[PDB]
C-alpha cells in the first residue's frame, strides 16, 4: 500500500481540494498520476491509513483508482489515477463543449456503474456530489474521494444540497443516504452545473427539505429522466431505489 516518494517526478499543480494541493507527475517516469499532498492537522491520518487497504482493493473502471499513499513523511501523499479533464463541475460549466442529453446521460450511467459496485462492497460513499466527480481524456466520468468524508478533523464539516431528510435530522447515514445524493447528482449534470437550490441558504435549504420541497425538472431533462431522478427522493428511505434499479432504468432510456 507504500509507494515510493522518489519513483514519483512532480510536474505541474493541478489546484486545490479539500486537503490540499493536487500535482500532476509521473511515476517511475512513465506512467501519469495525480499526487494528492495532505495539509497536516486537516486528516485523520492514522484511521485513513488502515481505511486505505480497503480503497485500494476497490477496483472498478468508473471508480478513480487509487495506486498508494506515502506515509512515512509528512505531508502525506495520496497516489491517484490522473484525470485530465478535470473536476465534473467545471467540465459541466463549460458551455463550449455544447453537450447532448446522450452525453449527460453517459455521465449518469458512469456514476450508477460506480457506485452499484461500492453497494455490492458495502461502502458508502458518504459525499456523493459533482464536485467529488472526475472526467479523464476520453470523456469518462468517474468517482472520486469516496468515504474520506470519515477522516476530515475540520467541525464545520455540511453537503445539506445532498443530504436525505433522516441524515439533516437525525444523522442516519445508509446506501438510502448515497441514492438521495446520485439523483441530486444527476439534477446537478442535468442543469449543466447548477447549484441545487439556487434560490436558498444551506439552513432554509434544509427546512424546506423538511417541508417537503423538492428539486424541480432540469430543462434538459424528460420526463422519464426527471423520474428516475425524483425516485432517489422519496421521503421514506426503504421505498427510495438500489443502484441496480437505477442502472437498469438509466439503460432503458439509453436504448430508448
Ligand atoms: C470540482 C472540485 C475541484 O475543482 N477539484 C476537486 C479535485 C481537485 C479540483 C480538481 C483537482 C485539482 O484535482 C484534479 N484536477 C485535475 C485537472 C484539473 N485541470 N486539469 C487540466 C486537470 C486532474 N486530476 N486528476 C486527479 C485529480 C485531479
Amino acid at each position: 500500500w507504500e509507494i515510493d516518494p522518489k519513483d514519483l517526478t512532480f510536474l505541474k499543480e493541478l489546484g486545490t481540494g479539500q486537503f490540499g494541493v493536487v500535482k500532476y507527475g509521473k511515476w517511475r517516469g512513465q506512467y501519469d498520476v495525480a499526487i494528492k499532498m495532505i495539509k497536516e492537522g486537516s486528516m485523520s491520518e492514522d484511521e485513513f491509513i488502515e481505511e486505505a487497504k480497503v480503497m485500494m482493493n476497490l477496483s472498478h473502471e468508473k471508480l478513480v483508482q487509487l495506486y498508494g499513499v506515502c506515509t512515512k513523511q509528512r505531508p502525506i501523499f495520496i497516489i491517484t489515477e490522473y484525470m485530465a479533464n478535470g473536476c465534473l463541475l467545471n467540465y459541466l460549466r463549460e458551455m463550449r463543449h455544447r453537450f447532448q442529453t446522450q452525453q449527460l446521460l453517459e455521465m449518469c450511467k458512469d456514476v450508477c456503474e460506480a457506485m452499484e459496485y461500492l453497494e455490492s462492497k458495502q461502502f458508502l460513499h458518504r459525499d456523493l456530489a459533482a464536485r467529488n466527480c472526475l472526467v479523464n481524456d476520453q470523456g469518462v466520468v468517474k468517482v472520486s474521494d469516496f468515504g474520506l468524508s470519515r477522516y476530515v478533523l475540520d467541525d464545520e464539516y455540511f453537503p445539506v444540497r445532498w443530504s436525505p431528510p433522516e441524515v439533516l435530522m437525525y444523522s442516519k447515514f445508509s446506501s438510502k443516504s448515497d441514492i438521495w445524493a446520485f439523483g441530486v447528482l444527476m439534477w446537478e449534470i442535468y442543469s449543466l452545473g447548477k447549484m441545487p437550490y439556487e434560490r436558498f441558504t444551506n439552513s432554509e435549504t434544509a427546512e424546506h427539505i423538511a417541508q417537503g420541497l423538492r428539486l424541480y425538472r432540469p430543462h434538459l431533462a424528460s420526463e422519464k429522466v426527471y423520474t428516475i431522478m425524483y425516485s432517489c427522493w422519496h421521503e421514506k428511505a426503504d421505498e427510495r431505489p438500489t443502484f441496480k434499479i437505477l442502472l437498469s432504468n438509466i439503460l432503458d432510456v439509453m436504448d430508448e
